[PDB]
RNA sequence: AGGACCGAACCGACUAAUGUUGAAAAAUUAGCGGAUGACUUGUGGCUGGGGGUGAAAGGCCAAUCAAACCGGGAGAUAGCU
RNA sequence: GUGAAGAGGGAAACAACCCAGACCGCCAGCUAAGGUCCCAAAGUCAUGGUUAAGUGGGAAACGAUGUGGGAAGGCCCAGACAGCCAGGAUGUUGGCUUAGAAGCAGCCAUCAUUUAAAGAAAGCGUAAUAGCUCACUGGUCGAGUCGGCCUGCGCGGAAGAU
RNA sequence: CACAGGUGGUCAGGUAGAGAAUACCAAGGCGCUUGAGAGAACUCGGGUGAAGGAACUAGGCAAAAUGGUGCCGUAACUUC
RNA sequence: AAUUCCUUGUCGGGUAAGUUCCGACCUGCACGAAUGGCGUAAUGAUGGCCAGGCUGUCUCCACCCGAGACUCAGUGAAAUU
RNA sequence: GCUCAACGGAUAAAAGGUACUCCGGGGAUAACAGGCUGAUACCGCCCAAGAGUUCAUAUCGACGGCGGUGUUUGGCACCUCGAUGUCGGCUCAUCACAUCCUGGGGCUGAAGUAGGUCCCAAGGGUAUGGCUGUUCGCCAUUUAAAGUGGUACGCGAGCUGGGUUUAGAACGUCGUGAGACAGUUCGGUCCCUAUCUGCCGUGGGCGCUGGAGAACUGAGGGGGGCUGCUCCUAGUACGAGAGGACCGGAGUGGACGCAUCACUGGUGUUCGGGUUGUCAUGCCAAUGGCACUGCCCGGUAGCUAAAUGCGGAAGAGAUAAGU
RNA sequence: GACGACGUUGAUAGGCCGGGUGUGUAAGCGCAGCGAUGCGUUGAGCUAACCGGUACUAAUGAACCGUGAGGCUUAACCU
RNA sequence: AAUUGAAGAGUUUGAUCAUGGCUCAGAUUGAACGCUGGCGGCAGGCCUAACACAUGCAAGUCGAACGGUAACAGGAAGAAGCUUGCUUCUUUGCUGACGAGUGGCGGACGGGUGAGUAAUGUCUGGGAAACUGCCUGAUGGAGGGGGAUAACUACUGGAAAC
RNA sequence: UAGCUAGUAGGUGGGGUAACGGCUCACCUAGGCGACGAUCCCUAGCUGGUCUGAGAGGAUGACCAGCCACACUGGAACUGAGACACGGUCCAGACUCCUACGGGAGGCAGCAGUGGGGAAUAUUGCACAAUGGGCGCAAGCCUGAUGCAGCCAUGCCGCGUG
RNA sequence: CCCGCAGAAGAAGCACCGGCUAACUCCGUGCCAGCAGCCGCGGUAAUACGGAGGGUGCAAGCGUUAAUCGGAAUUACUGGGC
RNA sequence: GGCCGCAAGGUUAAAACUCAAAUGAAUUGACGGGGGCCCGCACAAGCGGUGGAGCAUGUGGUUUAAUUCGAUGCAACGCGA
RNA sequence: UCCCGGGCCUUGUACACACCGCCCGUCACACCAUGGGAGUGGGUUGCAAAAGAAGUAGGUAGCUUAACCUUCGGGAGGGCG
RNA sequence: CGCGGGGUGGAGCAGCCUGGUAGCUCGUCGGGCUCAUAACCCGAAGAUCGUCGGUUCAAAUCCGGCCCCCGCAACCA
RNA sequence: AAUAUG
């Protein structure tokens, strides 16, 4: 039992939401704000994201600020206009899609 | 000695309940603050409306005030009900 | 086009839907839409069929020997289809990047003998032999049998709060 | 309004008490202009309470509790 | 932080358990030196947090004493329609 | 001779705040809520590559599809702006079943115990705290289980006013400023005596066919329907072992409901006693008034819980899913 | 309102008599002490609504409302 | 005849002399560890946990204080299996002794420990206000009576202790 | 650590101890101790000696012997000449054992020995033959005091390994 | 304690050797691996490491470590400075 | 930590740890943008050049299959050659 | 007199791998011990209260009691509480 | 359509209303100073003066367009 | 006032 607990396995990396960004905006703090439109799922704040262009991943990271208008809501559903920005991401281009995914741990047993 | 301390009258009105066509168009009950001071109160006077006064809230100026009341312009105007 | 500015009849109720434009009066008749078992005025009318779900009387993808009708086809008294009595093999335990494989998640072709017929292949599935059953085939029984197409009406899918 | 409100000054008894507090009384003035019964709900204003003692709640709100004189004693901190 | 959006930041103390609180870090969205900065004894019907005591605030409400309600007699409203 | 560009040109010549506000109107037009719709959401299903040591469908499920429910996030502005008080809590519920537990059953990659998933089932039950105004959520510790929803995101002519759209003030930020923020921070009046409908109770009138007093048959309607742990069977079945039953029977609890005061207690200002201050009955003694019953100590009945008795069932009939 | 008991051929209520329960050694008097105070008399006095008895007082004889043989038709019995 | 004995070196600087610290040669220990290891004598041997303990033993002894037979060692008496010289088994405290009990004296010595205690302590040097078993010296009493008790019997409370 | 002391300092009277005394009370007086270190804090048994040193000193207090204190922790009394009692009594605390669950029993800082500490220190031995105690007239009994042996090179000293 | 029996038979290790400090060369390693009390050795001739030969000290003991004094006239009264 | 002070600070006064020296003075030599004295195309006073121009030669650099190796401030660069 | 190189004497010095020397501190990196540090968690101990086993000492109505006194009925004294 | 100030060499300027070979700084590449480097000193490279039309003897400087940068603007998930 | 530094 002591051994089984020791294990730390998370077996799920399922996407929480997938969104495409369009019409980039400029921000002083993060350097960029990429306007987005969520096509599927729900976008969340602290959940990690995977930025990819043409099926290959241009950049990776975890969201710092999710803001729509001046509301700055922590959650955005699908087919609702949304806004996004992140630190350490220099180049925003249209046509790419950002994939957000939640992280969960399955847990482990000994045998 | 003291805009000192506790505490009646006196002045002030923080909390709670009652009252909410009430007894009262802001009070009663049980608590509470100051209470020799920037204190309080009588009587009379002065400051008059785009003006007054204001330890300043746009409060107060006769049960009212982001401009009193009364009369007149006046049957203002109202593309509105 | 109707209402708005049109009442009336029907659609249970329901301006705008259907039928139809109210001059007034009558205790007449024939009709429109819509109906004809009763509530509620008129067929429990007549004739040929469908459904058995209360479908009708809300709801799809999709599923199913529900049932009605129709045009063709495969197999079959040299014995079909479904039962029952049997056989179920040899190259071959098949070479094999193989610990072990002798059919199987693996390997590859998928060829080749004996035979009425039996696949280097169908499986619940072993420590490996297997134990067992099936495709295929013999005997028994003796007349229909198998499942695609077109189409009527039904079935499940079908769970909401007074 | 015959209104639980407001309204300046003067007079200041006995006992207990520091006291014009407060209680009980003297002098004096009052029982407040609807009463009678019933003794349920429930509300208003009060008293008491087993055990637990803030678990209530936005919040110790409200209640409860502390409550006087003399002596002893009295911390952090300080502009002493 | 009366200032901090993300946010209940992260760390430590308190609690069985603390989005508040107390003490730090500093990534100060958006403190900053008389539109004053940071301390500060005393003081406050001041804001937030904690302990003791204390108790019908509560678990969970019971009884009792008054004034209404209730009945009878007299007088006799109201908003509304 | 006019970018009178707002271009059929109101002046030659004009920008703002109002939460200190005010007037006239509007559901012609927003916010709360209803309604329509169902994209979105939630839920169920169709195809099944693949995962599952083999094996699609024990349990999951790519790539895509088709519905349901009216339930979140939205759309529209149809009801109400000569007024429908908005978040939550408290109190009080009621219904739906896509069932959290208990009851029944299939499959299981179901040994047993304990689970997974799906069907049938709404009778009953379905936690108290810490922090935050919060619902929610996180955390602590319980419980057989701490269901998911409707009901104007139930419920203010019932309560709360902490959140949040007033009037004070301040910080941060924005503007030159008045001020502003869907950014915080402190403080900040919750009216209404019930005609009708409804319900909880309790009466009067009349009828039921001559009138009257009793006892009933029971159409119909309501209440109740919860469950742990322990022991025996049995340390038996099962299982390598650890561990550990079904079926059936016997005890004792938690919550809830009804009754009751006999006990154990509370109350007990109508009973007795102690005692502070004062006045009075001439005074002493002994009593009485008043001061929250003056303050206290005990306590008769009655009422009542924390107190002690009992209940939920068994059995019968027809069935759901299943066999 | 109703509902239950009883109204003199009477225990309905109040009182009364006894008992219980409650409080817990009254008042008076005597004794001891200077006095407060104690002690004996004495578990005394007093005691609501409770328990068991008792007509002592009050529930008097009457009126009021309510009636006087109870429809028609048919069937089965009976003169 | 008897507390008759005194060592230095290395290192600061390019080198030198002072000042000055550090380091080493000596002896010693209630020692340990590392490696090795023949015998003997004497002495030493939980310095930390004053941390806690199994088991045996570490204080008993007097019959010459006293009532006593509970043990086995005799002697005595009796009854028997018999070998004619003995054993065997019940009586008797007659005795060598002695369980338990009353009494006397010792359990205040011996042994252990170094927790406390910076002075009711210790060491040293004085003092006066005391007692002191057993052991000694000195001068006299040891007269005469009474009422209890353990042990042991009769019961009874205990699981054991009592 | 510069101020510390109410029985505190002294007296009188009473009680108290075997004995002087604030030893312990009543009353009276305001003194007592302290810079020559009171009080408080930290550490520690002291001494003959041990070790070192030429000496003076320094460090040290095993074994041996004297004195003191302590006996699981805390507190108190009894018996007795002597104990405010190591293996005695009671009470309380912690701990362990026995139990019929009502209640009892136990204290290695004695000798051996074990757990545990730590770098590390011992045989659950033999004998009362001796020496010194206890009791007794004595025999004699008891004596983990003592005398001996075992163990380890721990130290000192002698000898061998030619 | 004494007598007899058999036979060199049964019995020597440890530190250290750069100076202090008695006692040296070679080989290997090459600021590597290690030594060390102090000052210091080793980066390709190491008497300083490791091994070997030789040697010195000491002996059932030998070293290291810890402990106290001495040296330390460096708490100095004896017996020092400013 | 105590005392003193309005403050700044004073006063009394450690330990852990770390280094193997620190310091004093003196000597020789070097150096000084220390002083004196003194010499040399060292400067001054002159004359003619280099650095530019074209070429030669040596070097570095670059490049290359090799551009052999060595010389590098004066004291290497028509150097060894 | 000035620049460069050199000699002699004298002077200063923290240079003696000899001024191309030596050498200070912030800051950045790593390690070590230590101070302050909201408080937490122990030891020991002062002061002011609570508590009162066992035992001893005092005071005792009650219960009980072989030795001694007696008028034989009980005392004196003891113990238990 | 909407304000400011500027365009010169690699970068930033001066030369402007005062119209005749465009000079002044940092960089660039050399040289000098030093034992050497930093620093400093002597020097050379380096241009349609934004781009055009106007205008003039010759316009860098003269006007207006095209155009660009900055300024505040005004935007600012 | 001419210069660090190595």
């Amino acid at each position: 039992a002591a051994m089984s607990g020791m294990l730390s396995p998370e077996l799920k990396q399922q996407i929480i939401g997938l969104a495409e960004v369009r019409d980039v905006f400029k921000s002083p703090k993060f350097g960029a704000i990429a306007g987005c439109m969520v096509t599927e799922g729900v976008v969340k704040r602290h959940n990690p994201i995977r930025v990819l262009r043409d099926n290959v991943v241009i950049y990776e990271g975890e969201l710092e600020s999710l803001r729509r208008f001046k509301d700055d809501v922590n959650e955005v559903r699908n087919g609702m206009e949304c806004g996004i920005g992140v630190k350490n991401y220099n180049d925003v281009r249209t046509g790419d899609v950002i994939e957000v995914f939640e992280i969960i741990e399955i847990q482990r047993t000994i045998a």
